[PDB]
């Protein structure tokens, strides 16, 4: 049966004064003599000359200068040997604890750490993890790290707090504010000792996400134009809109969208991906003798829908737009730019002399009447089937039968009538089929 004691032994410090550090027996020693051999780290492993034995008591001896970071603890290998020098006891283990001096310094793994958060989140939520070591002993007072948010130069107004010891950077607000602060650079002190010994510092830099938390509005309350009938444009206004978001991204992009006065789709909004802006366009041309003024309401949106931070707030804005319609002289014309008549299926092709097809007469564009001084006369009357009167511009027949080439084509015949301005000749024309169910 072996007998143990170990003393411990400080890092560093000179122990040559505690000498026997340790001292271990075999009772066996009593009946006979015995001699001491041991083996292991500071005899045969490396490094060497740490530990000697006293071969004949026992009496274990440190000899050199200890590094715990190095060698923590000792695992000595005792033997007892008879005095023929065959062993007489199972190996024993000595252990040899090295006790910690706060010799290393707390380090970060990175020099610059990196994280990202949302916009507006919750309070202590989770940015980054930053991490840190310390070679001194394991749950020890010389290890235990403690983390402070020193600095923030973003601003004075804070946002961050760290764990003391895990080192967790954690959201200290629901404030977090991109268009306030686009990013924050904070600056950390790891400190061991609990924070009261050594220490190190570290970078950290906190890129602040974007939500869609701000509701794009007309630099303007109202807009109004001005353009004249029959023609089209791609741009009339162009809609102005600021979004506090980050720009060029969808929780910045306008949509604008007609609310009302677009009953007839008259106008479209293109929106300008390079500043935002809203095109008003006009697809279709507008009558002045028809609508001399329209009146629409827009509203804006942004391509993406809004955050839950602020989805309860959105109410519709409605900004009002109107286009002064101008008008110009238009000349007379064929309202329908052709008629469609039907000669009835009791008429026999050989008697439709003086069948009145009917009236068409052309209208004043200036007005939405009758066209009043004119000339009604015909065009093209190939066959000569058809005459026009010069005034009332009603149409008689004036040829009977049915020859086949040119004449009669798919049931039907085509004519021109022309209607001519009393004071300018401005010829405008007008085309006549004339449907026959010859059978
Ligand atoms: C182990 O260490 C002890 C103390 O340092 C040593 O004890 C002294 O040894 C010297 C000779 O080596 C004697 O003259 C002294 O009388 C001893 N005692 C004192 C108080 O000094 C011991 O010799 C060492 N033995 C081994 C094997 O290392
Ligand atoms: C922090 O350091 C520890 C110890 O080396 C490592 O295991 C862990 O992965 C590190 N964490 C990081 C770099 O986020
Ligand atoms: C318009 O054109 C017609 C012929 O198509 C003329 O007769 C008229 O006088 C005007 O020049
Ligand atoms: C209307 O169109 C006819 C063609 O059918 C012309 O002849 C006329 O002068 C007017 O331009
Ligand atoms: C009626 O329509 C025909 C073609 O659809 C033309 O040739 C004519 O001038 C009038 O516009
Ligand atoms: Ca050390
Ligand atoms: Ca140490
Ligand atoms: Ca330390
Ligand atoms: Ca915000
Ligand atoms: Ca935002
Ligand atoms: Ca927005
Ligand atoms: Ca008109
Ligand atoms: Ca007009």
């Amino acid at each position: 049966e072996w007998v143990k004691f170990a003393k411990p032994c400080r890092e560093g410090e000179d122990n040559s004064k505690r000498n026997p550090i340790a001292k271990i027996t075999s009772d066996y020693q009593a009946t006979q003599k015995i001699t001491y051999r041991i083996s292991g780290v500071g005899i045969d492993q490396p490094p060497f000359g740490i530990f000697v034995v006293d071969k004949n008591t026992g009496d274990i001896n440190i000899t050199a200068i200890v590094d715990r970071e190095e060698t923590p603890s000792f695992l000595i290998t005792c033997r007892a040997l008879n005095a023929q020098g065959l062993d007489v006891e199972k190996p024993l283990i000595l252990t040899v604890k090295i006790l910690d001096i706060n010799d290393n310094p707390p380090v970060f793994s990175q020099q610059i750490f990196m994280g990202e958060i949302e916009e507006n989140s919750a309070s202590n939520s989770l940015v980054m993890i930053l991490n840190a070591t310390d070679a001194d002993e394991p749950n020890h007072l010389n290890s235990k790290i403690a983390f402070k948010i020193v600095s923030q130069e973003p601003a004075g107004t804070p946002m961050f707090l760290l764990s003391r010891n895990t080192g967790e950077v954690r959201t200290l607000t629901n404030s977090l504010d991109r268009e306030q602060a686009s990013s924050y650079r904070l600056v950390v002190s790891g400190a061991d000792k609990d924070g009261e010994g050594l220490s190190t510092q570290c970078e950290c830099n906190i890129k602040v996400k974007d939500v869609n938390d701000n509701f794009p509005m007309f630099r303007d309350s109202q807009y109004s134009a001005r353009i004249e009938e029959n023609i089209l444009s791609s741009e009339l206004l162009r809609f102005q809109v600021t979004d506090l978001d980050e720009e060029y991204t969808d929780n910045w992009l306008a949509v604008y969208f007609f609310t009302s006065g677009n009953e007839g789709n008259w106008f479209e909004i293109q929106t300008d991906p390079r500043t935002n802006e809203g095109i008003l366009k006009v697809v279709k041309a507008l009558d002045y003798e028809q609508l001399q003024s329209v009146k629409l309401s827009i509203a804006v949106k942004n391509k993406a829908e809004f955050h839950q931070s602020v989805i309860s707030r959105y109410r519709v804005q409605s900004t009002p737009v109107t286009i002064q319609v101008i008008n110009v002289r238009e000349g007379i014309a064929f309202r329908p730019a052709s008629k469609t008549f039907t000669v009835q299926k009791g008429i026999s092709s050989k008697k439709l002399v003086d069948y009145i097809l009917g009236t068409y007469q052309a209208i004043d564009e200036d007005t939405n009447k009758a066209a009043s001084n004119v000339k009604y006369v015909m065009g093209r009357n190939d066959g000569g089937y058809l005459m026009i009167d010069s005034k009332t511009a009603e149409i008689k027949f004036v040829k009977n039968m049915n020859r086949d080439s040119t004449f009669i084509v798919n049931k039907t015949i085509t004519a021109e009538v022309l209607a001519i301005d009393e004071y300018t000749g401005k010829t405008s024309t007008g085309t006549v089929y004339v449907r026959v169910p010859d059978f």
